[PDB]
């Protein structure tokens, strides 16, 4: 029975949050070095995504999975920052160590470090940028934005992608339209109701919205028609299939009019099911489950156009953006929740069959049309309308830009190296280890990016002393560059913030945490 | 075979409950550390409780077997008390092993803390204050209750919060109104009548409380009414299916028509049922099991609001609210069985659907409703206002308030060393010895918080000497502070006096026990 | 090899001198009990003395090897005090223990050891009863005198003794006589100038002082007289023997003629040796070497009484007593450093004979004769004697006296618990933990005597406060007593002051020290 008392636990559990945390540090900046994760069944992963790399992993140490739930949540604003964020945990971690090694306490650690990120929070709107909330409509003349979801892609894939980031700026322009404002002055963003699909055969410049859903599943029989024009749809959860009575019997049968009879039974069942259709006006239907065979013969002779098992996904987009609002009864017909589109028709893209419904008054819910030439480019242009998407939330939901790496951190250290000194007790020893950390983010960067690094903090120090505190490193060019935002290098500031909390709440927790019994 | 002679079983006893303790400190005061303690199915689970912690854990001592099922017990009448009453125990018992160590035979260690303890009991309502019923209707003057509702958040918790205070108040303030006063000096407070029900997508500022109860469960098929006006309401034990007949035979069928005869036999029990409850005039009826779909017909035929699953608990709120005595035998139609309720509709809190019955005479069973954002901030004030209603049940069932964890202590230790001068034999050295343990309360207070504990031990016992009895300690600027009921930190008489049953109950029951003979 | 950290060192080193002073305290006091030591040549050997047996035994422990020399230096003093005085150590030592588990760093609790310590210096004079001056002539009411030599004997033996007691007070009395006496309360006492021999086959009574030395040795040939009357008196230190020629030669003679004149040779330098001796006009000769046959006849027709063979100490005394200078060189005849008696005989005392030198001018050198019955009445009569005489030599050397072991810690600790009140920091916590161990002093006193001691140090706790500070413990009867100098009890302040110093000395030292290399 392995006992702990004494300490002993704390120097383990930081132990393997530095150990995990210095391990997707390799893996860190844009510059930095991919992993490969072999799984049970053999499949072979190579990634540098770092919330991936803990995923694809079988965690093995307590204090390692605790870190990992932090990543998870993070991973869905900031699929970048969240990497980095477990550095930034690890990289205070071993501040709240030599700290500890002095005697200062772990919970007179933990409140220096949470009045810290305090004057952190009330320096983020004076030393960040805030561009508003509109540029003639959200998205004219546009910068700000531009610039955010162009820094993030040539941080997320490096070199040069110029014919690449305007059709993505086009995408995220449009997408930008679909959300609208609050006097709060953010937009709301919902990237849950965003519907990519990616096809052969073409190029990127041939990618296109659609104001409406695009469903891939099949039509499915011969008779019906292909083409629905001024589209009137019935989205419908229940089969198009018979259902069973409450109590029942079976026998086999040879004998073979009355199995004709039996068959002709479920028939007129059917052909009532498809009355019902018709009753309401129905001339497209979709069905989340199954349609017969037969309700597909009498949907055709009716000449209305079904859809067979739409996934679960795009029948929520399918309803926000039509105002179908979804038959639940066949036999209740239900009058009201039709769905309306400009059109409905089946087209081949890339040689698939598609069904694309477009035309829809003030749709929350889009699909966008991601053409290019075989797979590798397309994969690659969605990920990349991805994440400038996640750049896009950030920005909308709070118009403030800061750069990242350089600026910010270095003035925050010497704030910090200020406030210290009008702080007394030993709360000014956990200050000033706060902007040391700080200082333990920019020599990184450069060191991802295969740079000296303390001859680069030192220079981005005096620099930023001696000249102006907007200073940072340029990784496409690989040195040290003057005022990072006129070299139009910034970040939306809620990735900032939420990186430096997450940073904050993670390393509290392990400081905070003593015994262990394990069953 | 284990044996045991000469105080031998004894030694180890004191031995497993000082261990225990020795554990059990450091998560005890409100600047304390987190425990872990891990599934046998690997699930990991960090807490500061430690009651549940023993609770949870195999114990292979007997006598912290004893112990859990205390600590258990305690849980549930406070919230921070109870990890500190199993310390307290320990801390009785270690000045005990000296007693026993200058060779005080334990029947007089035992009575004389059995008389420090009588002397202890006429001390606490003398050096205690009452508050009384009020001081302004039941609530309004608020006072006693402000600062025990916002110095139990506090210790729950201890970072700011005061947007959550003032909300919890308020909650706390509704409830009191409820309670209704007695000639005690009291309030008739019922945990077992209060019911809390939290919903997303809003904020705290629209929590209310509701004068009847909230259903979270279905109402049922589409065709009946999803509100009723002057609603009358039966509650029923049984099934609205079709039981089974008194003796019983299963036959093998497969002519169909004999099954749809079997079937619409049911039917007609079914539609007998439902005649029923609109003979005994309900509108409303909530069924405790399973609803036939014949029978869901012939309710919304019928105009008949039915409700189905509806918990034990739930349904003794229902009954003490609507004065619904509820049917046993839907074949006796018994018909003053039947409660009242001014309405009953299904309303949408957080887009999810719920049934409320409100408008209830002299409510003496609530239902409150707590909106919140997400889940974190939410499941949280769940919690923050359960704590609050356990501190107000102690306020309530005794207004006695103290203050306690600081002045109390030190009060009594220097009272206690005066009444044992007076005291002869060795039971004035178990007095002295009872004093001494009141003393290492109050000090552990100072080393939690990362204080030196000797040095504020010595200098809290000339400041409440020379200076002030009401000197306690702050942590949140973490010094000394003279008048700490002042500050607004005052205690429930029923949190240290029973906690101090108990533990002089554990001490005493381990002083008691010698042999062990286990089979 | 055994490193050490952590403050561990010193815990062993406290446990060492802890077990040192827990088996010391078996004979502690003279109800105490033996131990039994064996030689590895196999004398049994059985003690109460704590010089004796800590000298006998292997010490094992470095710390107890340190305690070892205080004990020695300490027995050369007192031999009763010193038993006391190895528990005295440890006594403090295990409060220093304490205050170390506290967390108080050694340093703290030596300088507040130091401050309890001179406090006590202080009070041990003001507490004190002072005797003054040498009290009458030879301190001839004695009362005071009586009282410090009485309780010496009557620690070292018990019982009665009263008939052996009254004898050694006429020893004692002449015995100061001898002693004389200096400014303030100092005198000049000498126990290494007073020699005593004992013979056998008479009574207690016929014991004697002689002013003069007694020899035990002989006056050799027969022809020499037995008594001399104004003698000078030459001391040899120089065989009364050929010292063998300056150089020389051996071998093997034959020749019968040239032995005798080889043997006649060898006749005429003793025959000079005697004639140099009558040339200074030398009555009686003592020999610290041989004399030879040839010498001893040339002695007796001169006229002179020689001793042959006298030992190293006797010489001191006979040398200080008759004025003598001792020869080493006979050839120089050098005549000034010869002493005077007014006489010199050889004496029986019993059967055996023994030469006197008495009738001595100005003696601060005296001999005592001892005679009893057999043996063994004679041998207890030393050791009282011995031990009476270091009881003396401390009233004598400071003529203040204290009833110690009863009174004076009592009041030292009601004192220090009244002090370590007006003390701050840590120091007072060292200084009532001093006051805690001068509680382990007294009550150990009356477990010894067979009674149990928490009840003992709580009844005189109250006799000190109900009545006065003079009580002691009467194991004689075993009670508890009022005015113990009225029962005749009382140390000479020297003794417990030294043996006092010694243990606060070991203790402090024990403290000081820390780690351990061993080669």
């Amino acid at each position: 029975t392995s006992r702990n008392s004494g300490r002993d636990a704390l120097k383990n559990n930081i132990l393997a949050a530095r150990t995990l945390a210095e391990m997707l540090r390799s893996s860190l900046g844009p510059k930095g070095l991919d992993k490969m994760l072999i799984d049970s069944f053999g499949d072979v992963t190579i990634t540098n995504d770092g919330a991936t790399i803990v995923k694809e992993m079988e965690i093995q140490h307590p204090a390692a999975k605790l870190l990992v739930e932090a990543a998870k949540a993070q991973d869905s604003e900031v699929g970048d920052g969240t990497t980095s964020a477990v550095v930034l945990a690890g990289l205070f971690l071993e501040k709240a160590e030599s700290l500890v090694d002095q005697n200062i306490h772990p919970t007179i650690i933990i409140e220096g470090f949470k009045k810290a990120f305090n004057k952190s929070l009330e320096l983020l709107p004076q030393l960040a940028t805030k561009v508003d909330v509109s540029d003639l409509n959200s998205a004219t003349a546009r910068d700000a934005l531009k610039k955010i979801v162009y820094t993030t892609m040539s941080s997320k894939f490096m070199a040069e992608g110029e014919e690449l980031n305007k059709i993505m700026d086009i995408v995220i322009d449009a997408v930008t339209t679909v959300a609208e404002p609050l006097p709060d002055g953010g937009y709301n963003v919902s990237l849950d109701l965003i519907k990519i699909d990616k096809k052969k055969g073409g190029t990127i410049e041939d990618s296109q919205l659609i104001r409406g859903i695009v469903l891939d599943k099949e039509v499915v029989h011969a008779g019906m028609p292909r083409r629905v024009e001024k589209a009137k749809i019935a989205v419908l959860d229940a089969s198009l299939e018979v259902e069973k009575p409450e109590i029942s019997a079976k026998i086999s049968i040879t004998s073979p009019d009355q199995i004709k009879a039996f068959l002709d039974e479920e028939a007129k069942y059917l052909k009532d099911m498809v009355d019902k259709l018709a009753s309401i006006g129905a001339n497209v239907v979709i069905c989340q489950k199954g349609i017969d065979d037969i309700a597909q013969h009498f949907l055709a002779k009716r000449g209305i156009l079904a859809v067979r098992r739409v996934k679960r996904s795009d029948i929520e987009k399918l309803e926000k953006a039509l105002g179908a609002r979804i038959i639940s009864s066949i036999k209740d017909a239900t009058p009201e929740d039709l769905g309306y589109a400009e059109l409905v028709e089946e087209r081949k893209v890339g040689n698939d069959k598609m069904v694309f419904i477009e035309g829809a008054k003030n749709p929350k819910a889009v699909n966008i049309l991601l053409r290019g030439s075989n797979d590798m480019a397309l994969d690659e242009a969605e990920r990349s309308i991805n994440d400038a998407l996640y750049s896009l939330r950030n920005i909308l939901m709070e118009p403030y830009i800061v750069p990242g790496g350089g600026a910010i951190e270095l003035e925050l250290s010497a704030r910090l190296r200020e406030y210290a000194r009008s702080v007394g007790g030993k709360e000014q020893l956990a200050i000033e280890a706060y902007a040391d950390a700080l200082e333990e983010i920019p020599m990184i960067l450069a060191e991802t990016a295969g740079l000296e690094p303390i001859s680069a903090l030192m220079d981005l120090r005096a620099r930023h002393a001696k000249g102006l505190t907007n200073c940072g490193v340029d990784v496409i060019n690989g040195k040290i560059i003057d005022d990072i935002y006129s070299i139009n290098v910034v970040e939306p500031i809620r990735v900032t913030r939420q990186v430096l909390k997450s940073a904050t709440e993670a390393a509290t927790s392990i400081m905070k945490i003593d015994d262990l019994i394990a069953a």
